[PDB]
């Protein structure tokens, strides 16, 4: 476990719900007798693609007693309110972020009926929401779907004579072949590696295979994960989080993983390629500049990503780093409120509780 | 400490308050010089007995209306009448409706209390001074911290019974150091003493289990005969469960993850907690070591306890175990070791009920009902 | 780290806010080749000095309509009628002053600036334009100290006698009158109330000028590089555990006597001592010493030995998590935990209710629910 990790080539931020935060996958396999290879021109996935499984949406509830709304007017209602004249009819409650896999494009969320939904002839452009009379709609009719998900990059396919022991990234990251498998995405053939990255290079598929690891390291990963899950348990309870606690969601080993922040009291997600950091100067060459992708990362409203913030005098507070310095800071400790809980998440079975709005 | 641990002989559930959660005693002692012996036949304690510490009950509060509101000290007789009306759907609701005056007995339940199984002394924060004793001046009821609110057990008999033994067969091992369960789990004489229960002759072992045979200071643990590293881990584990308990009592919610911290990590007698009807539930069981998940999970959807797949309640089992939507058995410790996160195991499950007369300081605000 | 730790020469209690809880400094430096030296007779700091950071105060709000800006002593007169009884409560039911207290503020004891969220933009300085009060983030509410002199004083010194230790003619450390070695590592020279002396790394000052102290002190208000790795990351475990304790207090406005004991200094030396009275948190200051055997401090189940005398406590609460049960047994959280003896009274989350309305405030007004 390096002292620290910092994302390389960070993707754009997507707003998410609290329930979307996931504890990092901290597995990383070493390089042994596998160092030489041939440079392989291959395309891999752009960082936005890994934020394609979060589809923005709103919900719609009709009334005079509640009635079953239909998509067309729900949209023009949702298009108003985005600027406001009538304010009522169809009650529009947002954000309603859902997950969806790239393959069947199935949607998954507690606000959707039976936990999930699939666009069908009977619902071509909406989901039912296990409410009496509320239907869920995405914010882009096309659900931010696209296949412009690849870019050119140069790596080295690693020799072991004839056989392939692994891969090495354009960044330099050794990614092994231990948990690699072959899979087409968007009509291109490529390899799917344990780490999460997909690469286009062809030779010869949530879970985790953990049989070839020393007890000591599999115990440490379980330690790490449980720590993070307690924090998640408490974030979900209190709808709040401290920048300290948020740092437990930072992928602790080099590799692809999520990067988390808070903007406008909403949790935000992006994808990056994590690189080991050995010296605080390597990412803070002076106290006021967090170096990410060769640029000072400015942040927003004093908040960078992954629990990093900026104090009252402009200095960067990296939780892990302050903690190793025994220098406590109330700003790292204060609970940041994430108020929004969507009404129809915990809903069951003349006018609902969301008569409030 | 075994990988996991599963109850044998799982007794019936009784409802408890969150405060009755009790972090397990994880002490278990070795067999290093006690080979074989003669199979003896004996009486041990039915699990239900170990739940005689808890006595279900309710509370009753006199209610005088207005005219054009007030408090009186009712008697058990028609508190019990109004309580029974509340159990079936008699218009006891009409009672709590609003010169002209109305008398009503406001029933508030559950009010589970703790009881000295011998003193028969009940303990609660609802009882006046946190305890109560039946007397000729209160034959069948108790006083609370509210002068106009009485406490009454649901069973006039407070489940006091002596039908608490029954027949079991095991092995007395020769050296004589201890006895082997009908479950085959060694118990040592280490930390044992003598005592009489329902007039009977028997020994109590460190486990607390009682067996009928003979070949006397008697709750406590001494833990001297324990190496440093182990007692550190016992403390480590216990403090970890106490953290869970503190947050449970505060938040009045509990996640199945954390619920698993109350299971006895070692074989022997201990409690088994589950959640039925939005209420904590307690039963007693004899715990058995587990070395391979497939011994309890003959397939993904069957949890093996007392020979049968446990059906579980509301797709939820005990000790933090649940069923997913398809029936898959989620055992927290198991999932955790596979690095497989489940929100079902993380959602804080609400145990909302909090009795008004707990920590009440001498018409009342608790009264709009 | 000693099994436990007990405050010697315990000063008085100052009511603090929850946010004023601080996680201890568990550093301590051993002796190597620093055995004996010359006895000395010095001045050291009264423990109350270390709570001079906390200036009590109240806020006075002018009601007539709160639409009236109150004069400073239209407010003290109102506040002193709250302290006792009087018509105060009858103005609240033409000109009247709603008093809202406590309103503790931190103060830098040299430039005398006060800081708190009830103050305008979170801080305050006296000026000829407010020689005896402060502004709030509400235009009709001022803030006023409880003492005109904000606890300022130079009567902060006490006479005690130490041992000045020698390796060579180089001085390596002191031995306070309690007996506890305090090294010279990270010591500096400073002037308090016009006396000059050395500030040792433990938060203590003694008047006694020694050689090789050519550098003066920067901020009274830690750093640490020459310590065993194992030790430094042990300390980080303790700090982090205390910081978690604190994150939940601030959120929930409550704390258990289990949790509270995580704030006690794990090593001998100057440290804060915390308790609750009257549903308010409370800080004091003492010179902690190692406890090696519980009976040293618990000679008998009902008496906790602090400064020769049994500590009475207040409402069954003595400090640092120590409480008295229904019998009057002394429950030291650490001691109960090592015996695996659970007690609900330790787990119980004790409420710290008070939230002064004017914290981050931004006709008539809403918190004016007549009090
Ligand atoms: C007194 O000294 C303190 C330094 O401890 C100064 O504190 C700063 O005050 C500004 C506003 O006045 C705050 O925004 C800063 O956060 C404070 N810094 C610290 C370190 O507390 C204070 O300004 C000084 N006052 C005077 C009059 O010199
Ligand atoms: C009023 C009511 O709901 N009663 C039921 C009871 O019949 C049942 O035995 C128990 C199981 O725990 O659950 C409850
Ligand atoms: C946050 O809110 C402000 C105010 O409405 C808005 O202008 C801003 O664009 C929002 N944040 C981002 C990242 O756009
Ligand atoms: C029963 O025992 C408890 C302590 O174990 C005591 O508080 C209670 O008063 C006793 N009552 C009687 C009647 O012995
Ligand atoms: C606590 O409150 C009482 C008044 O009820 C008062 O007499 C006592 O001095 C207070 N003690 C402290 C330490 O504040």
């Amino acid at each position: 476990f390096p002292m620290y990790t910092i994302p390389e080539g960070l993707g754009p931020w997507t707003p998410i719900d609290l329930s979307h935060l996931k504890c990092p996958d901290n597995t990383y396999f070493a390089e042994e007798g596998c160092n030489e290879g041939s440079k392989v021109s291959y395309l891999e996935l752009k960082p936005s693609f890994h934020s394609q499984n979060k589809v923005q949406g709103f919900t719609c509830t009709g009334i005079i007693s509640h009635f079953i709304p239909n998509q067309r007017d729900c949209r023009q209602a949702r298009e108003w309110k985005k600027e406001g004249d009538p304010r009522y009819s169809w009650l529009i409650l947002d954000p309603a972020v859902v997950e969806m896999d790239i393959y069947n494009k199935t949607m998954f969320s507690p606000v959707l009926r039976n936990g999930y939904c699939n666009f069908s002839p009977e619902n071509p452009d909406f989901c039912e929401t296990n409410h009496q009379h509320s239907i869920w709609i995405p914010e882009d009719e096309g659900r931010g779907i696209t296949c412009d998900i690849f870019q050119a990059s140069t790596g080295i396919l690693l020799k072991n004579g004839s056989k392939v022991c692994g891969f090495q990234d354009e960044r330099g990251l050794f990614r092994s072949i231990k948990g690699a498998c072959k899979m087409i995405i968007c009509g291109k053939s490529g390899v799917r590696l344990y780490d999460g990255t997909w690469v286009s290079y062809n030779s010869v598929c949530h879970t985790v295979k953990l049989d070839n690891i020393e007890e000591s390291i599999v115990r440490d990963l379980i330690k790490k994960r449980e720590e993070c899950l307690d924090a998640l348990e408490e974030v979900m309870l209190t709808r709040s989080i401290s920048f300290r606690k948020l740092s437990l969601f930072r992928k602790q080993v080099p590799g692809r993983g999520y990067v988390y922040t808070m903007i406008n009291n909403t949790m935000m997600e992006a994808t990056g390629h994590y690189k080991s950091v050995d010296n605080w100067t390597d990412i803070l060459p002076n106290p006021i500049c967090l170096m990410v992708d060769g640029k000072c990362h400015p942040g927003y409203d004093g908040v960078l990503f992954n629990g990093i913030i900026r104090d009252s005098r402009g200095k960067i507070l990296i939780p892990e780093m302050q903690s190793h310095l025994l220098r406590d800071h109330l700003e790292l400790l204060k609970r940041n409120s994430i108020p929004w809980r969507h009404p129809l998440v915990h809903y069951s079975e003349d006018l609902t509780s969301f008569a409030q709005l």
